[PDB]
């Protein structure tokens, strides 16, 4: 891993001391009522600072086209990534990859033999490695104008304990799933992709650490232990989020990995006090390195997870943002600076 990448990991590992970076998907790409405006951010428009983490998706890079599945160009993603690094924030990338057997999208679960087909000897193995190489080439293009590779937390194969993606629980064995991870790591390493940290991120199906780790590909592959948990009903969310963050904290101590709430949110945040009244009291109890809420879909204006100006939860988001526990660009962290000393 590059020096800046090791520094990022070491700074994620001191979350207990520094606080929780706040994140938003596609934050500088678009939001409610806009797309592509230079420097614009629904998060910054509400609270005045950029989120400490921004994530974007590489889905459809494997098809060799110019835009991802959410119609954002890869050349724009690279710009947004360079700009987030320049201001000192973190970047994460997910990968809603197409179905290599059916030609469908990530959510095509018609065929439960897709992962088998990309194993060694399978009809789609070479193509799967070509697809991963296309991700590798994009990652290698994430450079500062001075030529420094930009560290990224790459989070492929997510939500694998559910069965809504073609790599999900009912669609492959535990060993097949771990092999996806090994193929991914192998190709990234061969390509010299030394600017990636890998994050593991199943949802809330697991009730225990044993279950959470059943499909874990190993400490030598994974750098960040995450989970994706959304609010559908408040009491259940509080129970299930506490349950998963307890699992993450226990597992992260057992395996010496930082932890993160890699996706969460309340769609349309109709609860005007969601941020301080529901989310913060849960997450502040756990040593999270970051918490990321999902995109503000310009193309479906009910589908948003961060506020925007005038949105009913916006004032409360401002109050949340002022918590010393929650970190935005401008706050007291330096992700890419090594402080050169062991933990004790
Ligand atoms: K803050």
């Amino acid at each position: 891993k590059t020096p800046e990448t090791v520094a990022l990991l070491q700074n994620l590992k001191q979350a207990e001391r520094k606080g929780i970076l706040f994140g938003h998907h596609d934050d500088t790409a678009y939001g409610i009522g806009w797309e592509g405006d230079k420097g614009r951010s629904d998060v910054k428009s509400v609270c005045g600072a950029y989120p400490g983490v921004m994530s974007f998706d590489l889905g459809e890079i494997e098809l060799g086209g110019t835009h991802n599945l959410d119609k954002v160009s890869f050349a724009h993603l690279r710009e947004y990534i360079i700009e987030q690094y320049a201001r000192g924030g973190m970047i994460s990338l997910s990968w809603h990859v197409r179905n290599p057997k059916t030609g469908g999208d990530s959510w095509d679960v018609t065929d439960s033999t897709v992962v088998a087909s990309v194993m060694q000897g399978g009809e789609n193995h070479v193509k799967m490695l070509e697809w991963i190489d296309r991700v590798a080439d994009f990652l290698l293009s994430l450079k500062t104008k001075e030529g420094v590779l930009i560290p990224v937390v790459f989070r492929p194969w997510h939500e694998h304990t559910g069965s809504w993606f073609w790599w999900g629980k009912d669609l492959c064995s535990s060993e097949q799933y771990k092999t996806l991870w090994r193929m991914t790591n192998d190709r990234l390493r061969l390509k010299g992709v030394n600017n990636v940290l890998l994050a593991y991120s199943p949802g809330m199906e697991s009730d225990t650490v044993e279950e959470y780790l059943e499909r874990y590909p190993g400490d030598d592959i994974i750098d960040v232990l995450g989970t994706d948990v959304y609010q559908f009903e408040r009491s259940q969310y509080i129970k299930q989020l506490n349950k998963m963050l307890t699992i993450l904290t226990e597992a992260g101590k057992k395996h010496d990995k930082p932890i993160a709430l890699t996706e969460t949110g309340l769609e349309g945040i109709p609860d005007s006090l969601w941020w301080t009244g529901t989310l913060l009291p849960v997450i502040e109890k756990y040593p999270l390195s970051y918490v990321l809420v999902w995109r503000n879909a310009r193309e479906k204006s009910t589908h948003y997870y961060a506020p925007y100006p005038g949105q009913v939860s916006a004032d409360d988001f401002v109050k949340f943002s002022r918590s010393p526990k929650i970190l935005f660009v401008g706050d007291n962290f330096e992700l890419y600076k090594l402080e050169h000393h062991h933990h004790h």
